[PDB]
RNA sequence: UCCAUGCGCAUGACG
RNA sequence: CGUCAUGCGCAUGGA
């Protein structure tokens, strides 16, 4: 079978040729379909060549390798090629090489084989060459921008054609590189205000790639657009305790002498207080790096009740002050500062609860949206929103609200899974079973923050609503935006024309630009070579020592931490143990005498570590040059000893 | 299956 | 350059 169709016949026609072409169609269009067409032509005519076809798909997201093994690939060629359902997480007892050498067909992803590659210019003798490839095929092309995966291969690949071509002419033999094509639904268009900048744009893709020509359908478009249901464009759009809490941060600011030069709720407040909170840290000095971080708190409080019931907002300093109050506790185990801060905060605590029952609330104006949408559905909605903390409080408020169980259309949450900011990250494992759910019914609406934009399987949608969020199927559309589309029109508008006007241009001229490109992409890579080594010269063992940020207090040395994984730094030698504190709630968590948290204890060949973090302390060199804050470690360029097992045998 | 950690990347807003 | 929010990948250790 395998049969193709017309308007995908026509595209896939170049590549067929050795062209390194780029196809790029709409959503629903199946080129995962004509890929595997190309991919079984490409190697049926290596078969007839009695030369070896080897094909390395790759891919972004590491699910879409699962559904290519699963649904696409496999299926149609299994039984006359091997496939492997390459990634990161799944256990594989042989090595990539191998595999390299083993199987005719590869899902991959991306990262994965530059670890490969890199291994091949490191000493760890595993090598792989694109080269060694006939043909590499890549997903989302519009990702090869900026050091990306896709782009960090790809540059490798240009640099070997280069000093191919200089040894075309210098000499009649020349090394091989491979055949590459390029899928995307859209090549996609960045910051470009004018119609030649978006030109610029897509031939800076063309070259990252190297790319023959974009292609697109138009001759058979006719009978993909009548095939494709592609739904309508729309919008549609609908106190006393802010009060308080702005009186209590001018409070503070009055007890700090802190001018915000800025107004409330908004993010240059906030930029300020992080500022104001560096400096701070480099004076050693309260009230400074201390009241700022209160007030960033009572911001970020703020911009909660701006959006969100401001219930949330107390829950938010409820748990912030409750922490706050059993990391003194275990430090017990206060000054006019903290005191200060934390009864200007419970004297009104209760009286802000009582104005949080008040309604008087964007969030209520979407409920009657909402519930007036649903009496049109007769059953599948998508929210969408900026935060992850957004989705949790507008499922409970959801569920809470009487009216959406009476409607009897529920609703979870999703998220991704990147352990950032300190919230629940949901697991792949967890998200692929929410999906499912919802395609099976079992949840009728799933609240989301971009996760299932793209990637995740979301089809036959009736109404897809948003929540201030910048940015359906079935033939059944009902958009909605609460609180860009037309810029968005705009621009997809600019980068169509800028297509057409690449298409219709001279291959030498073409030719000239993209090389053009490619150099300068080179050029880039080399300078960023240049500093990224430069950066790293000084390599002290110890040359600084670690403080606690709230009381400049000397709490470490350069020479008594140690690494361990070189991964992880820690301080053994219990001259620092009798300092710190332990605290958990629910391996455990470190806090400081004067409630500043540390880090984690974790524990490595068997060792009890009592492992920290940069980021939650000051540095200070032995020079006296003044303090400093990295974010992390690997900012600092001198070297610490790796950890010896036989020494703290004790 | 879960936990914790490090590293890199892109996106949007903001300065 | 920094900030914040969001999403992704890789590599670890333990359970
Ligand atoms: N030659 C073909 N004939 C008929 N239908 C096809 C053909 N090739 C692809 N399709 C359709 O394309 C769909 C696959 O689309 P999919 O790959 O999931 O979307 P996208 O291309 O955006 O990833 C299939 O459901 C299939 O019906
Ligand atoms: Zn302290």
């Amino acid at each position: 079978e395998l049969q193709l169709r017309p308007y995908q016949m026509e595209v896939a026609q170049p590549a067929l040729d050795g062209k390194n072409i780029i196809i790029c169609l709409p959503t629903g269009s199946g080129k995962t379909r004509v890929a595997v067409y190309i991919t079984k032509d490409h190697l049926d005519k290596k078969k007839q060549a009695s030369e070896s076809g080897k094909v390395i798909v790759l891919v972004n997201k590491v699910m879409l390798a699962e559904q290519l093994f699963r649904k696409e690939f496999n299926p149609y060629l299994k039984k006359w090629y091997r496939i492997i359902g390459l990634s990161g997480d799944t256990q594989l007892k042989i090595s990539f090489p191998e595999v390299v050498k083993s199987y005719d067909v590869i899902i991959s992803t991306a990262q994965i084989l530059e670890n490969s590659l890199l291994n091949l210019e490191s000493g760890d003798d595993d090598g792989v060459q694109l080269s060694d490839f006939s043909l590499i095929i890549i997903d989302e092309c519009h990702h090869t921008n900026k050091e990306a995966v896709y782009n960090n291969i790809m540059r490798r690949y240009l640099k070997q054609k280069l000093r191919n071509n200089d040894l075309k002419k210098q000499n009649k033999p020349a090394i091989p590189l491979p055949q590459i094509l390029g899928l995307t639904a859209s090549p996609g268009v960045g910051a470009a205000k004018k119609q030649s900048e978006a030109e610029k744009h897509i031939l800076n893709i063309c070259a990252n790639l190297d790319a023959f020509t974009i292609k697109t359908v138009k001759e058979n478009l006719g009978q993909l657009k009548h095939q494709i249901k592609e739904p309508c464009k729309k919008f549609v759009i609908a106190n006393p305790f802010k009060e308080k809490l702005l009186e209590i941060m001018a409070s503070i600011q009055t007890y700090c002498q802190k001018s915000p030069m800025s107004d409330f709720g908004t993010q240059h407040y906030e930029q300020w207080a992080i500022q104001m909170e560096k400096k701070a840290a480099k004076d050693g000095n309260r009230k400074d790096r201390v009241c700022a971080e209160h007030l960033r708190k009572y911001n970020e409080a703020l911009q909660i009740n701006d959006t969100i019931r401001m219930i949330d907002a107390y829950s938010h300093l409820e748990t912030f002050y409750t922490d706050e109050k059993e990391k003194k506790f275990a430090v017990l185990n206060l000054d006019e500062t903290d005191e200060f801060l934390m009864n200007l905060f419970f004297d009104n605590k209760k009286m802000l609860k009582k104005l949080a029952e008040n309604p008087k609330e964007k969030l209520i104006k979407l409920r009657n949206t909402i519930l007036e949408q649903f009496t049109r559905s007769e059953s599948r909605g998508i929210i969408f929103t900026k935060t992850r903390q957004s989705t949790y409080a507008l499922s409970q408020w959801i569920m809470e609200n009487a009216k959406f169980a009476e409607v009897g259309v529920k609703a979870h949450h999703l998220i991704g899974a990147g352990h950032s900011s300190e919230v629940k990250p949901m697991t792949q494992t967890e998200q692929k079973e929410v999906i499912s759910k919802f395609r099976t019914g079992e949840i009728n609406l799933l609240i989301a923050t971009t996760v299932a934009e793209e990637g995740l399987d979301i089809k036959e949608c009736n109404i897809v609503i948003r929540y201030g969020l910048v940015t359906a199927r079935a033939d059944e559309s009902t958009y909605v935006l609460v609180t860009r589309e037309i810029v968005n029109d705009f621009r997809e508008k600019m980068m169509y024309k800028a297509i057409n006007r690449v298409q219709n241009m001279k291959p030498e001229e073409y030719a000239h630009k993209i090389l053009e490109l490619q150099v300068q992409s080179i050029l880039e890579k080399k300078m960023k070579v240049k500093r990224s080594i430069a950066k790293q010269y000084n390599d002290n063992p110890s040359l600084i020592t670690l403080l606690c940020k709230n009381c400049s207090m000397l709490v470490c040395s350069g020479e008594n931490i140690h690494v361990i994984e070189k991964m992880h730094h820690v301080n053994m030698t219990p001259e620092f143990k009798g300092l710190y504190i332990v605290r958990e709630n629910k391996n455990g968590e470190i806090i400081c005498k004067c409630g500043q948290a540390w880090g984690t204890m974790m524990v490595h060949k068997g060792l009890d570590l009592p492992c920290l973090k940069i980021r939650n302390f000051v540095v200070n060199f032995k020079n006296n040059s003044p303090k400093k804050q990295y974010k992390k470690w690997v900012e600092l360029p001198i070297r610490f000893p790796d950890l010896d097992y036989s020494e703290y045998c004790l």
